[PDB]
C-alpha cells in the first residue's frame, strides 16, 4: 500500500504545517517551513502541495520577501518533483475578514477581498494550478438581523462573476472549486452544503468556471451522506477538486485523517471515485492532532494515503468478485440503471402493466436483498 | 392574533388527521373524516386544506368510492369556503414503495409510481391546486451498495420530466414543488436538502415547472438555518410552496406546531417570508402529538397560526422602529445591498484603495455592533 | 466467523419479529411465531432469544391463552436448546402509556404500569431470565410545562423501588438493567443517557439490584462514544446487559444490524467488551430492514453475529500484536494505569518535580504517539 | 429589567476579555485588564466575577508579579464592591496539558496538574470563593487506543480525592463543581454529560464535597435537554454552580449570549432556577462574537442579564396565571407530584384497581391537554 505519483495524492501546505492552536489551547508545534513541507512529503511518495497565499507568503510582505519565498518553494518543488495542482486565498485569519471577504457587510473589505484572490490567482498560474478553491468560511452569521442573505448572495455572485472575467480576459486555465461548509468558523455558513453550492454555481454568469470543492468531513457535520453528495456533483458534473479526511459526526471540524472518522463512508467514498473514474487529485485537508510530535505529522500523513490505497483494493475486490456482481442483480442495482420510460409517457400512460394489472401486492412482496449485499461489501472491506 | 382569509393559512388533511401511530405506539386517536377536519379548520380561521391522495381516497377504492368520496369533500369545501391549493401523491406508506418510487431499484415500481401521480394530479387540477408537492420519502438507501445515486437521479430526472411533459400536454397550470428532507423514514434521502434540490432542478429539461418546498424541520434534522435556506430559495426565485412546523434540533421528525421548537428561527423565518412579501400559502405540516384527544388537536392547529401571527406583529415591529433602523445602519445591512464593483473589473484593478491604499488595522478595528441589533430583535420577540 | 453456544449471542423476538412498520409505511412482512423465531435463531448459532411480555403473550390474553402461548414458547425453547437470559415490559406500545408508564402524569397509569411489570417478572424467573430490562421510551415530554422532571424522578425513583422491593420478598435471582434512551418516542426521554442513568441508580434504595442496558445507537443518538460509556458503566460495576446494533449518527433510531453504522466503534466496542473480560450475552437489538423479506431478515441476524466475530478476531490480533504492544508503551498507555500519587498527598505537596523542578516545555515536546498507534488499529481492523 | 446585587449576575474574566481567537482566525480584540473588566462589569451591575489562575496571573509569574496582579485585583473588586464567588484552574491552553491535566497518560504531567490547581485553590480561598470549578477539557481523547477510559476514570477519581484531601486538611469552606462537556478540543470528552459526571461523584471519597457544573451550551452539543438536566441535577442535590450561555444545536461550542440560542430552553431553565429556589450565582459563561468591538462586549454581556430577567418575570407570570394553574391540573401535574402507591407494595398487588379492574381504554382516551399548556407557555414568553 505505498503511494506512487499515479496516484496524484496532494496535501494543503496548512495540514501537516498546522501548529496545533486551537479554540481552548495554544500552538504545540513549531512552524514548518514549506520547503521541508514539500521534502518530506514527497519522501512519503505524495505528489504535490497546495497553498493559500498567507501559507506561502507571510502576509503583509513586501515584493522583494515574496519573490524570495516563491523562489524557494519552487526550488523545493523542482528538487522532488512535486507539483501545485490548487491554489487558495486566505479571506479568513485576518481580522479585517471577521464578517467575511466577498460577502463582508463592509463594501471596502469586499473589493479588498477580490483584489487579494487576484493576486494570488496570477502565482496560482504562474506556479502551474489548473484549480482554484475558495472556502468562504468567515462568509454567514451568528445572528439573524447580521445578514441579509439574498443580498449575501447577490455579493457572492458579484465576487465569483469578477473573478470569471478576470480569469477569462487573462486567457488563463484555471476553474475555481467552492467549498461548503455548514458551520465554524460563523454560527451558519453560507453555502452550507455540497448541493447549495451545486445550486448558486447554477446562477452565475459562466457556470462552467465552477464546480465544488465537497471536504468529508464538511458534509458530515450536517449529518449529511458524503458518497451520495459527491454522487449528485459528479451527476452535476461538477466535481473539480475533492478534500479528503475524517471526521466523527456532527460535532466542531475535526479535520482527522483521511480513514478515521466514518470508516464505511470513507469505502463507499473511494469505490465511487475510483468507479467513476474521477481524474482530479486525492487532496487531503487534514490536521495532525496536536498530541503528535512532527513524528506523528508524518505518520497522520502517511496514514492518509494508506488508508485511501487499502480502500481501494477493498472496494475494487468487492466489485470485482462475482457473488458481488450476483447480488447486486439479486437487489436490482441493474434496473435502477435503465430507463424508466424510454417508450415515452403516451406509452406509459396506455401501459395497462402500469396500472391497471400492476399487482402491487406481488411487488411489494419482492424483497431487496440489501442485507446480503451489505454484508457483501462488509466482508470485502474487513478482507473477512 | 385572530387568523383572516387573506392569512392563507392552509393545513395538510394528514396533519390534524393523524392518529397518532409513531416507530413504538399504536394510534392513539380516530380516524377523522376528511369532512370534519375541513368544518373545524374552517371554524379556525383556516384558508385551506391540502391532500395526499390516499388521504381523500382509500386506497384501492373503486371508481365509485372515488366519486362519492371527492363529492363529500367538495361539499364540505363549498358549505365552508375553503380552498385547496395544493395536492401530493402517497408514494411512502404501501409496502411496495418501501425501495423508493420514481427511484426504486424496481422498473415497474418506478412506473407505477409515475402513474398514481399522474391520477392525483389530474384530481388536483379538478380541485382547483395550483401546487403539487413531491416529498420522495423513500428515495434512498440504508446502506452504500444499495443504490447507485447517479442512476437514482437519472430516474428522477426522467419521472420529473415525465411529469412536465404531461402537465405541458394538457395545458394545465400547475406546477411542482419538491420537498427536500436529509433522512427518516430512509436512512439516507436523496436530494437532502434544499441546496440539493434546487440543484437538481436546474437540470430538468423545463426548469421552470419546479421550486422547491422547504420544510422547517426538515432543514433542521442536518443542522441547518431554515430561514438562510429559504433566502437562497427566494434568491432563485423557486419557493413554489412552504412546509411550516416545528423540530427540536437534530433528531427524528418531529412535526411539533409552528412556534414551537426554535423559536427565534421561526421569527426570522416570518421576518424574511413578509420582508420579500412571500404570496403563497403558510401550510402547516406538522402533528398534534399523540399525547393529545381532538380538543388538543385543535387547540394545537389554531397555535400554528397564533404563533405565525405573533412573531408577524414582532418582525414588523423590528423593522419599523426607527431605533433598529439606525443599528441596521450601524451594522452595515445598507453597504451589504450595494454592489461590491458596479464600476466594474478594470476600475476594481486600478483602484489603489482596494489595495495597496486600503487601511486593513482600521478596517479590522470597526465593530459590526451585531450584539446591539440582536438584542434589539430579542426584545422585540419578547414585546420587552 | 461461525458462532457457537460459549459466544452466547442473543436476540430479541421483536427484533427479526418485527414487521416493518415505520413512521411513514405500513408492516412489509408477515407477523413471526415466536416458534419460528426461535427455531430459525437457533440454526444460525444463536444462544438465545429475550422477549417483551407483549411479544410472547398478545396483549389482552386470558390465563389459557396465555399458559398455550408460553407452552408453545418453552416447547421450542426446548426443542433447540435455547435460553432465555432476559425480559422486558412493553410499556410504551398501548395508548394508555403516551405519557408514560412509571412516570406518567396520571396515577391510575402509574400503578398498572407496575402491576403489568411486577406480573411478567414473575413470568421472566419462570423461563430462568437473570436480567430484567426496563426501558421507558414514553418517560418524558414533548413541551417545557407537560412534565416536571423532579417530581418524575420521584416517581421512577418510587417504581424501581417497588420493583426492588418485589423481587428482594419473593428470594428472586433478577437484576434489573437501566436502558436509556435520548429521544424517540418522546422529544425527551428520561434518563437520556449512560450517564443520566448510573446516577440515577445511584440514588435507589437497594443500588446493587440496577445496572444499565446501554444501546449502541442511543449513546449515539447524541453523538457520544458509546465505547466511553460502556467503559464508565464497567468501571462502576454496572454493566447488566448490553445492546448491539448500529446506527449512523445523530438521527432518528435505526437499529441497524450490529457492525453497521460506527464501524470503528463497533472494533473499539467489541475490543473492550474482549479485554474486560465482560460475561454477559452479546445480546442484538436490531431490526431488519423493512426493505428485506424473511431471507433477508435471516441474513441480517446472521451478520450480527458475524461482524462481532470478525471484530472479536481483529481486536485481538493487535492487542497481542508484539508491535502494537511497543507502541502503547509509546503512548504512554502503561503510564496512565499507574497511581499519579500513591505517595499520597504530603508527599505530592513536597515533591519539587511535580511544580518547582517541572520542565514544562521538555513536558510539552513529548509526543503522544497516538497517530501511529491508531494506524496499527486501522490495519489489524481492516486486516492490512 | 436592570439588574441588581441580589440577581447575583457574574462573568468569568475570560468571558468579556476574550480577544477573538478562534480555529479560522486571530485575535480582533485587545487584552483587558482585569480591572477594566471588573470596573465595567461592576457599572453594567453585576455582582462579581470568576477566574482561571491564568486570566488572573500570566503563566509563569514570580512571586512578586502575583502579588502585584492579585494586589491589582483585589484594590478593583474594593472599589466597586465585586465579589469572587468562583474561581478554576486552566488546565487546557498550555501545551503540556495537550493530553489532559488529570488524566494525561504522562504521571508527570497528572502531578503537576494537581500541584497547579492546588495552589489556586488556596489563592480562592484567599479571595473568598466557595466554589471551585473543574473543567476537564483535554481529558479525553480523538481515537479508541489513546485513552484506556477505565484507567483514565481512576486517576480522575484519584485526583480529586486527593483535592477532596486537600481541602479538608485545611479546613477550607469551598466545594467543587465538575462540568462536563461532550466534545472540544478533545475528539470526545470523559465526563460528557451532567449524568456521566453525576455517576462519577458518587464514586468519590467525599461526594459531599462535589457537584455539578452544567453549561447550558455543553448539554445542548449533545443535543440534550437543559431544563431537564438541571431538573436531575437539582434532584440529586448536586447543582453547585451554573454556566449559562446560549448554542445553536449541536455544533461547536458557541457560547452565545444568555438567551440567544435556544429561546424556549431559556425560559424553561429559568423557571425551574427560579421555581426551584436555586441560590447560587447565576454566572455567564459566554464569548461576545469576535464581530464586535469593546461597545459590543459591554452590549452582549448587558444582553445576557436582561434576557435572565425578561425570563424570570415571563415564567413568573406563567406560574401565577390561573389559567396556567388551571391547565397544569388538566394535564395532571399534580397528579405527578403524589406518590404511585404510599400504601405500599402489597396493597398494590392486592389492588384490583391497578390491574383486573383497570379500564385501559378508557384511560387511554384521557387527553394529556398538553398543547394548550405550552400554547399558555408560549404566549407568556412572546408577552402575547
Ligand atoms: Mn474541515
Ligand atoms: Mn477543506
Ligand atoms: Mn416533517
Ligand atoms: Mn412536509
Ligand atoms: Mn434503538
Ligand atoms: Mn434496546
Ligand atoms: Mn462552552
Ligand atoms: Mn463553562
Amino acid at each position: 500500500y505505498q503511494p506512487t505519483p499515479e496516484d496524484r495524492f496532494t496535501f494543503g501546505l496548512w495540514t501537516v504545517g498546522w501548529q496545533g492552536r486551537d479554540p481552548f489551547g495554544d500552538a504545540t508545534r513549531r512552524a514548518l517551513d514549506p520547503v521541508e513541507s514539500v521534502r518530506r512529503l514527497a519522501e512519503l511518495g505524495a505528489h504535490g502541495v497546495t497553498f493559500h497565499d498567507d501559507d506561502l507568503i507571510p502576509f503583509g510582505s513586501s515584493d522583494s520577501e515574496r519573490e524570495e519565498h516563491v523562489k524557494r518553494f519552487r526550488q523545493a518543488l523542482d528538487d522532488t518533483g512535486m507539483k501545485v495542482p490548487m491554489a487558495t486565498t486566505n479571506l479568513f485569519t485576518h481580522p479585517v475578514f471577521k464578517d467575511g471577504g466577498f460577502t463582508a457587510n463592509d463594501r471596502d473589505v469586499r473589493r479588498y477581498a477580490l483584489r487579494k484572490t487576484i493576486r494570488n490567482i496570477d502565482l496560482a498560474v504562474e506556479l502551474g494550478a489548473e484549480t482554484y478553491v475558495a472556502w468562504g468560511g468567515r462568509e454567514g452569521a451568528e445572528s439573524g438581523g447580521a445578514k441579509d442573505v439574498r443580498d449575501a448572495l447577490d455579493r457572492m455572485k458579484e465576487a465569483f462573476d469578477l473573478l470569471g472575467e478576470y480569469v477569462t480576459s487573462q486567457g488563463y486555465d484555471i476553474r475555481f472549486a467552492i467549498e461548503p461548509k455548514p458551520n465554524e468558523p460563523r454560527g451558519d455558513i453560507l453555502l452550507p452544503t455540497v448541493g447549495h453550492a451545486l445550486a448558486f454555481i447554477e446562477r452565475l454568469e459562466r457556470p462552467e468556471l465552477y464546480g465544488v470543492n465537497p471536504e468529508v468531513g464538511h458534509e458530515q457535520m450536517a449529518g449529511l451522506n458524503f458518497p451520495h453528495g459527491i454522487a449528485q456533483a459528479l451527476w452535476a458534473g461538477k466535481l473539480f477538486h475533492i478534500d479528503l479526511n475524517g471526521q466523527n459526526g456532527i460535532k466542531y471540524d475535526q479535520d482527522l485523517r483521511f480513514g478515521a472518522g466514518d470508516l464505511r463512508a470513507a469505502f463507499w467514498l473511494v469505490d465511487l471515485l475510483e468507479s467513476a473514474g474521477y481524474s482530479g487529485p486525492r487532496h487531503f485537508d487534514f490536521k495532525p492532532p496536536r498530541t503528535e510530535d512532527f513524528d506523528g505529522v508524518w505518520a497522520s500523513a502517511a496514514g492518509c494515503m494508506r488508508n485511501y490505497l487499502i480502500l481501494k483494493e477493498r472496494a475494487a475486490a468487492f466489485r470485482a468478485d462475482p457473488e458481488v456482481q450476483e447480488a447486486l442483480r439479486a437487489s436490482r442495482l441493474d434496473e435502477l440503471a435503465r430507463p424508466t420510460a424510454a417508450d415515452g409517457l403516451q406509452a406509459l400512460l396506455d401501459d395497462r402493466s402500469a396500472f391497471e394489472e400492476f399487482d402491487v401486492d406481488a411487488a411489494a412482496a419482492r424483497g431487496m436483498a440489501f442485507e446480503r449485499l451489505d454484508q457483501l461489501a462488509m466482508d470485502h472491506l474487513l478482507g473477512a
